């Protein structure tokens, strides 16, 4: 059925509104990333703003025209480090995937949008992932084992693929000579 006048129609709305905000917000942490020297985590906020695009895509498509007025919060900034912008996001993502997204989805259910409802609740557990990989990247920068590990193992320059085998990434990559920042645990998931 129609979503006119429904609570689940600025529900959606609201959602859309976090979710293009929250892509600025992760390409502008992926820019400072860049400049902290962290490769792998600057491409990781890259990839998950292009993910929130497509969060807001869907959200987006299941709107009928007009304009409609909304009330709600939103981060009013910052930029700051790396590690302070890895918290941040992760409690924008604890928000949305607690509090948000299950009560919208509730609501939707409530009004009889049982699709909606599902894509509200799936895209929850999208974005308990993205927390995980923030909390995870923030708790390597604050224990210092971006770049070094307890024990050898494998390590990858992100921009040549070159791989290294030692306790930690080299401070030259010395196929493609780009600094330590380009270095990663290599990863296999296929
Ligand atoms: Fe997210
Ligand atoms: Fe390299
Ligand atoms: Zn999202």
């Amino acid at each position: 059925k129609s979503l006119k006048g429904s609570r689940t129609e600025k529900n959606i709305l609201t959602a859309f509104a976090g979710e293009s905000q929250a892509r600025n917000r992760y390409n502008y942490f992926g820019g400072q990333a860049k400049k902290d020297g962290f490769v792998q985590i600057s491409d990781i906020f890259a990839e998950t703003a292009d993910q929130e695009r497509e969060h807001a895509k869907r959200l987006f498509k299941f709107l009928e025209g007009g304009d409609l007025e909304i009330v709600a919060a939103f981060p009013a900034g910052i930029i700051a480090d790396t590690h302070a912008n890895l918290i941040a996001s992760a409690a924008g993502e604890h928000h949305e995937y607690t509090e948000m997204y299950p009560s919208f989805a509730r609501i939707a259910r409530e009004e009889g949008y049982e699709e909606i409802a599902r894509v509200f609740a799936s895209i929850a557990v999208a974005e308990e992932f993205h927390e995980k990989r923030f909390l995870d990247f923030a708790r390597n920068i604050k224990e210092g084992r971006v770049f070094l590990r307890e024990q050898a193992t494998k390590w990858r320059c992100r921009n040549c693929g070159y791989v290294h085998e030692g306790t930690g990434a080299p401070e030259l990559c010395p196929a493609c000579a780009h600094p330590k920042a380009h270095f990663e645990l290599l990863g296999i998931n296929w």
